[PDB]
C-alpha cells in the first residue's frame, strides 16, 4: 500500500459534470416600473422628491422589470432601523440571514436533488456560497441540517467573496468532483438582499444603484465526474478555470461589513474595467483550443449590471443573440450576485432543449461563462454543451 | 482538441505534498500566570474579586504559558467599548483585523516561501482562513496584495468555519494540488483575537473561558505535487481527508458575529463529546489502512483545550509522548483556532529534524491530523512522513 497505488484508486478519471440545476426565489415579486415609489414611501424618503427621479432612471434604465425579495412591506415595517439610510442595523439583518439563506437555498438544492434522481445519501461534498454568513456554524452547516444530507458530506462555505463566486463554487467544484472517484458536489449559492438594504442618500448615488439592482435568489447544482449513463444525465462539462484581478481596478468594487450592516460601494467605471479587460480572458481561456472567433461559442456572463454586456458586446462584435440568456435573467431577476451565472446555465439549457437546440449550449460546441466582482476579479470557466 | 485530451495533461500525478511551513505572532507577549490581574483591570473588573478568582482558576488548568497578543494595554485603551462584555464595538474590531490578519499573514507566508526556495512568481493558489473577514474582498485579496502575488493566482477564503478550519484549509489544499499539473497552493491561517476579546460577565463563564484560551497566531504552508526533486524538500504527504458532524453536539461550539464584535458560547461538553467520536474517525481513516495501534502513528491534534488532549489520550490510552508536539503548542502559544494544527506539524518536523529520528513524524511512517470547532465538526487528516 503506497501512496501511488492509493493516489490512482483515489481520483476520478472524466471531466467535472454539471448534472442537474435547481433554482428558487422568495415569492414576493417586486416589479421594477414601480420599484422607486414603493421604495422612498418604505424608506421614509418621500420628501427626497428631486432624488426620487434620479432612481426612477437608474431602474428605468437597468433592463431588469422585476426581482424578488425576502423584504416585504411587513417586515420591514417591523426593522425600521433596516430602513434608514445608516442606522445600526446589523443584528436586525443577521436574524433574517440566519433563516432565509439556508430556507432559499434549500428549496433550490431540493429541485436539483429531485432532477438528478439519486438518493441524497449519495451526495459527498457541500459549497454553499453567500455575500455573508452570520454566525459560526456557516450556513453551510445550516444547509445540510435542513437537507438531512450525511453528517460526513465534506463542506465548504464561500463567504464575503461576491458577485463573482459563481464562478468561484464551479472553480472549487470542479477539483473536488475531478480528483475523488465517486465525488457527487451539491453546490448552492444563496443571495438575499437582507444583507444590503438601506435607505437612499443624495451623496452616495453611487451605492443607490445597488438598491436598483440587487434581487434574491438560491441556485443550486450537483457536479460529478464519471457520469453514470442511465441513470445520470450530463448537462455541461467544465473544461478550464481561471480567475485574476484587473489592473488599476483597486477599490472598483468593494463593501464593508459593520454595525450599520453591509455597506457597498459601486464605481462607474466598472463596465469599462471589465470590457477593458475582457478580451486578455478570453484569450487566455480559448487560444490553447484554437478558438479566435467568440460568436462561435455560447456566453454567460454576470449581469452586475446591463453597461457591462452592453460594453462587453460592442467590444468584441458579439452578435446581439450572443447575450440574450444573461440579459434574460437580468431582466427577469436582477442581479442575485453568485446565483445569476447559475440561472443563467438553467436558462440556456432549458431554451436550448424547448427549442430542440443541437447542444445545451444554445447549439453551439464550445462557451464560456464570466463572473465579477470586488477586486475587481474575473473568473473564468470554459464550458463544453451537451448533445440534446 | 478534445475535454479528454485537456484534462489528462492538466492533472497533477502524485500526492499532495507539503513542501514548507512558517509562523508569526505579534510581538507582545502574554504570560499565563499573571493574565487574570492584567484583565480584570484593563476591564475594569477589580472589584468582582471573586470572578478574578474563578478565572485565574481556569487559566492555571490551560496548560498555556503565555500567548501573544495583537491587543496591547494601549490598544484596549483607546478602545473602551472592546473592554466591555457586550457593547457596540464591531466597527472598531474590524478596523484592527483589516491590518493585523493581512500583516502577521503576509510575515508567515513570507517564511515559507523562504523556505521553499522558489521565486513566489510560482504559487498558482492561494487558500487564505480567518475566524471572520471584515470586508469584500477579502483577507484572500488582501493577502496577495501584500506578497505582491501575480493577479491570476486563483484564490478562495475560508471565513467563519471556526478552530477545524486547519484541517479544512488542508482538505482543500489536496484537492488543488492534485488536481492541477505544476500547481503550487500557499496556504495561511492568520487568527487575531481582537475578534474575540472582551469583558468578563460571571453570566457566560463560556464565554470567559474564551479569554483563558484563545491567542493569536498565522501559520504558512506551500503544497504540490510532483515535487521538483533536489529543489524542493517534501516534508509530509497528504493521502487521505473526511469531515464529519458529531451526533447530538449541535450547540457544543458556536458563535454569533453582530454588533458587539464574535461572541462565543459553549455547552461545557466538548470534550466528552471529541473522546467519544474520536475512535470512529480514526477506524474510517486507519481500518482501509490495516493500521489499528493508534500509538503507532504520530498525532496532531487540534488544542481547543487541554481537557479535549486529556480525554483522547485516556481513552484511546496513548502513550504521553502521542500529544507531546500538541500540548507544546497550546503551552507556548495558547489556542489559535485554525492556525494551531500547523504550528503542531512545524513543531514536529522539527523536533524530530532535532532529535536525529528517521522521519518528519517523529520516526514513524503514518500519522493523523485533527481539527476540532463549531458543528461540533471534526476534520480529518491522515498524512506519511518524510525520511530524513
Ligand atoms: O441578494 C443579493 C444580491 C446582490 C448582493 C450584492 C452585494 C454586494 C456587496 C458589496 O460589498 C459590493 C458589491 O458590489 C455588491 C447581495 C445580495
Ligand atoms: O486569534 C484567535 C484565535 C482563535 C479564535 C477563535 C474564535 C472562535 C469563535 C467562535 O464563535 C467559535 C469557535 O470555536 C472559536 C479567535 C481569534
Amino acid at each position: 500500500v503506497s501512496v501511488s497505488e492509493i493516489r490512482k484508486a483515489q481520483r476520478a478519471e472524466g471531466p467535472a459534470t454539471i448534472l442537474a440545476i435547481g433554482t428558487a426565489n422568495p415569492a414576493n415579486c417586486v416589479e421594477q416600473s414601480t420599484y422607486p415609489d414603493f421604495y422612498f414611501k418604505i424608506t421614509n424618503s418621500e420628501h427626497k422628491t428631486e432624488l426620487k427621479e434620479k432612481f426612477q432612471r437608474m431602474c428605468d434604465k437597468s433592463m431588469i422589470k422585476r426581482r424578488y425579495m425576502y423584504l416585504t412591506e411587513e417586515i420591514l415595517k417591523e426593522n425600521p432601523n433596516v430602513c434608514e439610510y445608516m442606522a445600526p442595523s446589523l443584528d436586525a439583518r443577521q436574524a433574517m440571514l440566519a433563516m432565509e439563506v439556508p430556507r432559499l437555498g434549500k428549496e433550490a438544492a431540493v429541485k436539483a436533488i429531485k432532477e438528478w434522481g439519486q438518493p441524497k445519501s449519495k451526495i459527498t461534498h457541500l459549497i454553499v456560497c453567500s455575500t455573508t454568513t452570520p454566525d459560526l456554524p456557516g450556513a453551510d452547516y445550516q444547509l445540510t441540517k435542513l437537507l438531512g444530507l450525511r453528517p460526513y458530506v465534506k463542506r465548504v462555505g464561500v463567504f464575503q467573496h461576491g458577485c463573482f463566486a459563481g464562478g468561484t463554487v464551479l472553480r472549487l467544484a470542479k477539483d473536488l468532483a475531478e480528483n475523488n472517484k465517486g465525488a457527487r458536489v451539491l453546490v448552492v449559492c444563496s443571495e438575499v438582499t437582507a444583507v444590503t438594504f438601506r435607505g437612499p442618500s443624495d451623496t452616495h448615488l453611487d451605492s443607490l444603484v445597488g438598491q436598483a439592482l440587487f434581487g434574491d435568489g438560491a441556485a443550486a447544482l450537483i457536479v460529478g465526474s464519471d457520469p453514470v449513463p442511465e441513470i445520470e444525465k450530463p448537462i455541461f462539462e467544465m473544461v478550464w478555470t481561471a480567475q485574476t484581478i484587473a489592473p488599476d481596478s483597486e477599490g472598483a468594487i468593494d463593501g464593508h461589513l459593520r454595525e450599520a450592516g453591509l455597506t457597498f460601494h459601486l464605481k462607474g467605471a466598472v463596465p469599462d474595467i471589465v470590457s477593458k479587460n475582457i478580451t486578455k480572458a478570453l484569450v487566455e481561456a480559448f487560444e490553447p483550443l484554437g478558438i479566435s472567433d467568440y460568436n462561435s461559442i455560447f456566453w454567460i456572463a454576470h449581469p452586475g449590471g446591463p453597461a457591462i454586456l452592453d460594453q462587453v458586446e460592442q467590444k468584441l462584435a458579439l452578435k446581439p443573440e450572443k447575450m440574450n440568456a444573461t440579459r434574460e435573467v437580468l431582466s427577469e431577476y436582477g442581479n442575485m450576485s453568485s446565483a445569476c451565472v447559475l440561472f443563467i446555465l438553467d436558462e440556456m439549457r432549458k431554451k436550448s432543449t424547448q427549442n430542440g437546440l443541437k447542444t445545451t449550449g444554445e447549439g453551439l460546441e464550445w462557451g464560456v461563462l464570466f463572473g465579477f466582482g470586488p477586486g475587481l476579479t474575473i473568473e473564468t470557466v470554459v464550458l463544453r454543451s451537451v448533445a440534446i
